[PDB]
């Protein structure tokens, strides 16, 4: 199975292998790179020669042409020198700035690239059919992406999923003005970032200016995650707000405010704890709670999901939005495989109700976040098939009475019964159901409705222990 | 104006369709407006043009006032067939699908069939991968082939030939007579006479089908949302035919085989030469029919109950879905469906989101025409849920002459905010007006 790749993508492709092969102390033949990339032997060739030739000569790269390639830079360096380059290089990523970012024609846009118009419009309309699944489209006049605002700028954000950290894209926007009001929000919120994490919220709130100076801006939040206005999140970037309107010559109304108020939580992901994970989880828990409603309307599970299953949901869901913070993507390939061999139904299933969601959401949702709530659905399938019976032990006789009959009823029927010792502080139908019991065996007269009940002797009998077991 | 989503996939199939459009309509197309139809540089247009120049006959009337732009008429006595079947053999990327759906290679031997180094074709490869997705295919890499559900890969390719001329048989190792000999008795043994262009099609499929079993590919699993009844007549008449068809080819037919070719059979029959098929389409359709609909009801929750009336039509515009494969050319409506698109948006989304949840056998046909069938159809209903009044039940001890003289009072107070119900003693009703000649104090009882 051919992986499905983009023209989009080619330089994040690019990234991640430069990275592989570096990371790795060991060689790599030829054939095995064609294969990472779906190139031919002559393409992996193309590509090693300017790999060879700009490499600072303090890197070395090995080539004996029998076992492949060998690349090793000092620690101390980063890829950042050969990665910019192949960012700089990438004519499809300038390609989707351009019609991001800037005012074209098709003609303008032509020239600027040093394209013939014949050659430029099939890459356009190549992109133009790669984007329908962003919910995205070109328009032809003037030349550009649209759709829904916070959309198009999370593209522009995900092309840029594994740029370096001292990496900007844009020229006609100073870093550090975005950089002074960071470096204010992070001693507001009294927080430190990761080096990268950092970088990549600055980016955000550049690709943000750089549509509010081209006339574009928010003008409809779906409701499924708003940061509150009262959160301070809204509140620590309401508070910037005007040093960033007067250096850039912009207007941030409510939604833009609460737009990169979300990016600054979501960058909090990870930061080198306690307020943030409860904005966190405040702010995300409804779109758990739809993604959970629309995978149970096709798994038809009938189980209740409590809120501990929908703080996992929150979880995987914050794995997929930290890759946005975090430069390399971690692989994983056969345990997903695994996963997907295992419950190739379910994951479909979940595969097709998260690319429902909004691009937003979905362009963060690769196999392994599918497969991650893969395995969470379907252990709840194996809890709410194999859990045994929970039982409640009532006793007018004392505790020490209670746990006797607690053991004889464990040494009796072992795994197919869960003795619940708490105390109950009372019997109404709530309070039993907190406990989740599902049988009571009193040796009293309950007022109890809803639930069975095996009224039994002081110490079972073996009628008793005959009553008990019909009903396990 | 959004530029139109196009794919490598279906050039062949853009510009025969433009073609036929340049041809049909008796007036001058501009250069600017060619290359806005094929989404092209002008280059490209004037590039075209000369190859089109060069493979017409001089007999048909090509004109080219460079500043008027073109005009072109083929006398009425020949075929475009000619000039179509040209650009289907021409077309790379056809025969890369061909290829992958139809036979064994690997990348480097395929890359040799057709005259290309290995890093042209890959890129491609890539590029069809890729395309392919949203069918639920792949690309194998070992051998090089395309691969998903076998009724799928099927219709990918069915599809590709959407527009394929009449006589047009890409299927050098299938004689098309000892297909259409075969057809030709199902036609008997079911006594009606099929259109010359839907035979063409069930035989291709025919031969798609015939094909892919014998490079070993056949169906294991139904979908079961349509299946022909093992007891239709479309079944049976498959079922006749069905052992010459395997000594001739040298192919086995299961039965699930045998239902998938009846499908075929009664879809091509959607259109004929002039009540029964009709009734047997229906019944294999209305189970879809019901999917989609209960899918789209729980998006929109407009809480209604859908009639069988309301069913129909929804198994109507499948069946204009479906009949894309047996009429060659599609006209294309482009005002009237962005019309439809700004009166009802979210709608309109929705619906298309709903068809793309079904298998790609069914929203491969269902394009934004089709969405924009069922975005009215859909909202119809609304307004009439809506709008449509309250029904009302005169009952009166006095005879049915002074209960048609009360019915009539109310009509002349109330209009069309109430519907009498003129039927005698789960007939839709509501309210019950009884008891002897309303007063005021009735009337306003009445109001509420
Ligand atoms: C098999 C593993 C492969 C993974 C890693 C391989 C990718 C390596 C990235 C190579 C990118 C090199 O980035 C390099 O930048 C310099 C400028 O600084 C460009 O310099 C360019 O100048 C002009 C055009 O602008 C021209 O003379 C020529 O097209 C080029 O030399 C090179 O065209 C580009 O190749
Ligand atoms: C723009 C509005 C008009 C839309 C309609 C577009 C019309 C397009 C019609 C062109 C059909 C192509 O017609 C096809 O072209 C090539 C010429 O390139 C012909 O011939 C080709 O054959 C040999 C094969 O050995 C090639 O190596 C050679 O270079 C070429 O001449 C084909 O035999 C002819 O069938």
């Amino acid at each position: 199975m051919l992986t499905p790749i983009s023209i989009e993508k080619e330089h994040i492709r690019l990234i991640n292998l430069l990275h592989f092969i570096n990371e790795q102390n060991r060689w790599f033949t030829i054939k095995e790179l064609s294969d990472y990339l779906q190139v031919a032997d002559k393409t992996v060739r193309k590509y090693l020669k300017l790999l060879e030739d700009e490499i600072p000569p303090s890197w070395n790269l090995l080539v004996q042409k029998g076992k492949g390639i060998y690349l090793k830079k000092p620690l101390n360096e980063s890829l950042s020198f050969v990665e910019s380059k192949i960012l700089r290089k990438s004519l499809n990523l300038q390609i989707c700035e351009e019609l991001v970012f800037k005012k074209n024609s098709m003609q303008s846009l032509a020239q600027k690239l040093h394209l013939q118009v014949g050659a430029l419009y099939p890459i356009i309309n190549q992109i133009n059919y790669d984007i329908q699944s962003s919910h995205l489209n070109i328009k032809k006049k003037p030349l550009e992406i649209s759709g829904r605002e916070q959309d198009v700028r999370v593209f522009m954000l995900r092309l840029y999923c594994n740029i370096p950290n001292d990496y900007w894209p844009f020229p006609y926007i100073n870093k550090q003005n975005i950089t002074d009001l960071i470096n204010k929000m992070e001693k507001i919120l009294n927080v430190q970032m990761y080096t990268y994490s950092k970088h990549k919220l600055c980016v955000l709130f550049a690709i943000t200016i750089s549509r509010l100076l081209s006339g574009n801006t928010i003008d409809n939040v779906s409701g499924l995650i708003l940061v509150n206005k009262n959160d301070d999140h809204y509140k620590t970037v309401a508070s910037i707000t005007s040093e960033l309107q007067n250096s850039f010559g912009v207007t941030l109304h409510e939604t833009e405010i609460s737009f990169l108020a979300l990016a600054l939580l979501l960058s909090l992901g990870n930061s080198i704890s306690n307020k943030t994970l409860t904005s966190y989880k405040k702010t995300i828990m409804p779109l758990a709670k739809e993604i959970t409603k629309g995978i149970e309307h096709k798994l038809q599970l009938g189980i209740n999901y409590d809120e501990s299953f929908l703080t996992y949901v929150v979880l995987i869901i914050k794995k997929a939005l930290d890759k946005n913070f975090i430069q390399y993507y971690n692989y994983n390939i056969k345990f997903i495989r695994h996963i997907k061999q295992r419950h190739p139904n379910t994951f479909n299933t979940i595969q097709e109700c998260i690319s429902n969601l909004n691009y937003t959401v979905y362009s963060h949702f690769d196999c392994y976040e599918i497969s991650l709530l893969t395995m969470h659905f379907e252990t709840q399938r194996m809890l709410f098939k194999n859990n045994p019976k929970k039982i409640y032990v009532y006793t007018s006789q004392g505790c020490i009475h209670r746990e006797y009959i607690s053991a004889l009823l464990e040494k009796r029927y072992n795994g197919l019964i869960k003795i619940v010792r708490n105390t109950i502080i009372n019997l109404t139908n709530e309070s039993l159901q907190d406990m989740e019991i599902d049988i009571i065996i009193s040796n009293v007269n309950l007022p109890i409705k809803n639930i069975p009940i095996v009224q039994i002797s002081e110490f079972p009998t073996e009628r008793d222990f005959h009553e008990i077991k019909k009903i396990i």
